[PDB]
């Protein structure tokens, strides 16, 4: 049936406004972040940290082309709105945007055969695929609110939680322009986590008591399903270098904040989520 | 099952050139100032107020249509991951077309003109039945059918509502209005390209039996679009008289996007003649 021509002079929710505004002031593209400034220090990381970098790069780059390409148009038909349907065109779009600037941060830096490498282990990796698995049997799922449940989770734990690194990197003044551009996917994807998790909380609101409680017990068993295969992929890359349970303590942290996102309490303490405070400032 | 994209390895750099041009031409309606058009709009008859924002909104719903069920139903359909995300900026940039839309009747328009406005897009049958014939193709099951459609979408049904713009540029009239319409112009004509172009690949994919039934296709639905067009179009421009010149530049957009799809113009160029100002303001 029938799609009506948007008109943007009559909003229904002024927020959709707001948040276009916003994501669209905020446009950017990788190639205005000069990356080329961070060939010396990359240079001094070894070959193992290299990879590390690199396979996290890889595996962020996986989620931004599900996110842009499956996440966010399949959430087009449940819109409550016509105008955050075309918020969903932008988030989209600028998903591609997150996962073409790893190819330009490796495109700068690497080598054919390490960016070679690093794509083969994206195909390969168990965790990589699980995680993949698991948030596009929710997209391509028949139940609304529980697609929104997972994008939040995605937008607010997974793709946050590989942000540790360039932000460890950026602390010990290496890798500063690398640092800069995730710094723009991350002002992008603070408000998408923020914006589809209240569309969530509008969409609760309308169903009943039951219904409720069911989104609340989903909630819960996707985020405990993502966070045991995310600690699972953690510890792999990490444990070499020593920082596992310092981004276990930022996968709790980020957690709470999808946690939160969709309007539920933040679930670990405030103590037990106290990462590195140098990497929070990097943020 | 998705692959993490990799822009350093491009099975078709055509994708790269596309992403490059149209991120590259990226803009928002509020860069033009549509506010000086105030008193050249103070020009016009109610007649032709009412002609172009009627044209305007059936434009809106078509980039509607276009951002938030064509460019994404072509989505699983494509040939490279990068293709995919061209498609992801086609969308967005689709919702940017129709807001600008917005935009121009905001500043030039009353609340009650623009309620009018919407109201007849809704009710209008020859705009109805485009959306329709476009829809059920996008949410088919055919995907070289679906790109014949998104073709002629850009390339013969958008572009035929440019001619009213470029008329009142031609007469030094809503100037600034114009240069919105241009910077819409200039994405579609990349998007019909692009996704012609991706339909002659999809092509040698299947075989000439399949290949004969979309040819038989296409001439069937751009008769059908056709028709459909030249009725929204009498309707339209008749009292005014522009009607005879629309109507050629109806065949002329159907040419360009019958070769967009690889095909032969179908139209001599002594039926396709229009007015040369409004050429030249495109
Ligand atoms: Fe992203
Ligand atoms: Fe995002
Ligand atoms: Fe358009
Ligand atoms: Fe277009």
């Amino acid at each position: 049936d029938r799609v009506s021509a948007i008109n943007w002079n009559r909003l229904q929710d002024e927020k959709d406004a707001e948040v276009w505004d916003r994501l669209t002031g905020n446009f950017w593209l990788p190639e205005k972040v000069p990356v080329s400034n961070d060939i010396p220090s990359w240079g001094t990381l070894t070959a193992g940290e290299k990879q590390l970098t690199m396979r996290v790069f890889t595996g962020l780059t996986m989620l931004d082309t599900i996110q842009g390409t499956v996440g966010a148009v399949s959430l087009i038909p449940d819109a409550l709105t016509p105008h955050e349907e075309a918020v969903l065109t932008n988030i989209a779009f600028m998903e591609s945007v997150h996962a073409k600037s790893y190819s330009q941060i490796f495109s700068t830096l690497c080598s054919t055969a390490e960016i070679d490498d690093a794509f083969r282990w994206s195909e390969e990796n168990r965790n990589l695929q699980r995680k993949a698995e698991i948030v596009l049997q929710s997209y391509r799922g028949d139940e609304p609110l529980k697609r929104k449940v997972a994008s939040t989770l995605l937008e607010s734990f997974l793709f946050y939680s590989g942000f540790y690194l360039p932000m460890y990197w950026s602390s010990r003044a290496k890798l500063t322009n690398t640092a800069d551009m995730i710094r723009l996917i991350i002002r992008d994807e603070a408000v998408h986590g923020y914006y589809i998790g209240y569309k969530f909380q509008r969409g609760l609101a309308l169903v009943d008591d039951v219904t409720r409680a069911e989104l609340k017990d989903y909630t819960y068993e996707l985020l405990f399903e993502l966070y045991d295969n995310e600690v699972e992929y953690t510890q792999d890359l990490y444990d070499e270098v020593g920082l596992t349970e310092d981004v276990k303590k930022f996968l709790r942290y980020n957690a709470n904040k999808a946690l939160m996102n969709l309007g539920y309490e933040a679930l670990f303490p405030r103590d037990e989520t106290d990462v590195n405070p140098a990497i929070l400032s990097a943020l």
